[PDB]
């Protein structure tokens, strides 16, 4: 079910022919973006696709170390020029987290290039022994690197990630807040995962925020971070800035 | 771009549409049937599952979207008089369903004038002996079964053993980069001729040029889909390219 | 150690019984009910199910199986007289199925004279809104709903969400290595306090020693289970071991 | 559901209280015993227990990589021993096949302490890209060793396994041979998978053999290899020895 044809999806991968995209994240006290997820596409000939279509492709043509390369060298340059005043994220899927081989080359990326460590978050998606992970983790974060992970608790065993790796913030997609206002269950457990969060030590980001009545909700559970359609869909940089000057 | 709003509000009123992509015999070049594609035209675009599966789930609107399919597809069936054939994708969780599959039987029997031109395509990928019962009580009545994706995923070859399966797809990967993959050549060659042993046919999926056309059909697979022929489209934008139809 | 015609000669002869792991009360120390665990009787051994359960799906014999175990445990809830509870597990594919529901709905109705002592087990954790509906029928005569591994795998603040749930189990490593890990202390208690608030209680499964139960009483777990009580046994020898029983 | 405790386990991990078993592969035609499967056992106080018992307990103490280990260098001694007389696998989880880290260690380990390379069978288990597999393969190949597949059709993606990975051997769980009698279409697929494992120019090894039945139609369609308990179930080396003097 294509409105593309593979082929120009396949050639642009072999152009290495990537953008990323940004969507903000806002603090939900002061309503300020504090930073952005960095959210990978692939420009071909006709249009821009998000990850979910060219995944295949890309497995299949075996270029997910490109990809995780543009990907982390775009933001770590995004992240220098914002002169440390913002965070950007970029997703690594666990099977990368877990590899010391890349995770070394990464540390090794980040800390030559890297201006401002504390800007850049590790978020894990794609989500096993747990402890080499672990490892490669905190040696990222010995620079000042954050750490999320994605999808709490539809993913793959969200309670293990939490418990054995050095997880600084907790994403929840869009799901998770979706309906509050007839979910007296999913109200309780919001609560509970959020002051559970706060115990950690950690922080939490609600995706998929689309509209006033949930910021309301979730600013009175504690949520600490906002990402969604009500403040903005993932954009260029260049169209941030033109939208945000604060930026 | 859109909102999940714009997404949610298109479910709510079950706002589908269903696409046909063109399935091409091997040996005459003619269309002979269409792949059914559910889509979700929301206020300002066209979307595919994926990109709103689960946001099905989140409505638990499966069931209404999987009704909008059969319904559709049947009544085009009909439109085109037994000269063209149409599968509608089914989950296999909804293949094992007892409940489900009597009622889409029932349904069939009552409103499908052509039943040898429907095709239930199964899709998601377990138990199998009530699966087997259910689709051949729709096959007594001259429905065909595919599956899709054969290769990808669990157990292809025990679908293709316990299921009364008559037709098997492809996808894109298995016939792609033939030109230096001597084993896949081999691979496409071996199932083809398993699938024929078991007296069924192939469809690959994702036929994108001339060259990939040539060593399948040396291969003698039995049906093309993909690009190279028509990506899917609506039915009057299908008959506006194809005049047959 | 032994053929699979030994474990196909069993299950063919539906040759099953049920064990049953004590439940203990953590402010009391009672046993308070038991959980029902399948076993296949062999020729020469007893097997659990994951050392056959490939071969119950070969042979397509785990509604026999199913039904095995909600008819024994039913008949000794009954034999005990509503002093104890008993659990069974029941795959989520199952819990799904209309069908089936329905069929044990109105098996608990007819045979089992204490339903608040019935507790379906909801083990193998996809869909939700059928579930909970076929969920919800049952207790409406009295039964409970557990759900088992409660961090382990996919979707289980989901299932608790979705599903009328009274009862999460976590397993044996949930509650492991707990002398040094401050963290997963933290998100026991916070689990516990979750589920206090959702109206419902919490069984830790795998509970092997004295220094545990500390912790876990501290952390207001309403019950235990494991080793540090009895592993799974035979009633006739959990009778022997529990004269209150 | 444990007739033993998880303590009494969790300690006998700890101990690296592990046993290599093996199980006969049998020629097809001469009927002659051609080489073993290792399979691990744990030997606990009062047992001996099966990986598919112990698996969560060794993820959980994070023992995988003591075990693998174990695995090769105990039946690297094993080969070693048998004058090259008979080749022995072992089981190694396709996340260990794809890590290069790891396959490296293997391919040096190898190299420097097995005699008969040709005699060692890598057996990948678990069953993504596969480019890193295909290459940590090649390079363990480049020694003489061999590499098979589980689960052959049962497992994941098979198909693309068999495509893209260096695969010689290619093995089938108990169900693919079983209810053949009554089976037409299973007879036609086994005979299908068969010729096209020849035509790969690769063998097949049949699990799960049961019965002299089953010996005669997996014989009349060129299976090369057979294992089940028709010819024995997995042993110590010392009962394989004492039950077949030619080993």
């Amino acid at each position: 079910a294509m409105d593309i044809s593979s082929t120009e999806i396949w050639d642009a991968i072999r152009r290495n022919s990537y953008l990323l995209y940004y969507q903000p994240k806002v603090d939900a006290k002061t309503n300020k973006i504090i930073g952005f997820e960095g959210l990978v596409r692939l420009k071909t000939a006709t249009t821009i696709l998000a990850p979910i279509d060219f995944f295949d492709d890309i497995v299949l043509l075996n270029a997910t170390r490109e990809m995780q390369d543009f990907v982390a060298e775009t933001a770590i340059k995004q992240i220098n020029q914002l002169g440390g005043r913002f965070s950007i994220s970029i997703n690594i899927p666990a099977h990368y987290v877990a590899s010391s081989t890349y995770m070394t080359f990464l540390h090794d990326y980040v800390k030559e290039h890297l201006k401002y460590p504390e800007c850049l978050e590790i978020e894990i998606i794609e989500r096993t022994e747990l402890a080499i992970a672990d490892k490669n983790l905190r040696k990222i974060k010995d620079l000042g690197v954050k750490v999320s992970m994605d999808d709490f608790g539809k993913g793959y065993s969200s309670l293990a990630y939490l418990r054995s790796l050095p997880i600084d913030i907790v994403k929840t997609d869009m799901s998770f807040i979706a309906l509050l206002k007839t979910d007296r269950k999913q109200q309780i457990i919001i609560r509970a995962i959020v002051n559970l969060c706060h115990d950690l030590g950690g922080k939490v980001v609600t995706e998929g925020v689309e509209d006033m009545e949930q910021v309301e909700k979730l600013r009175e559970m504690k949520v600490d971070y906002f990402q969604g359609y009500y403040f903005s869909r993932p954009l260029p940089m260049e169209e941030i800035k033109q939208k945000y000057s604060i930026v």
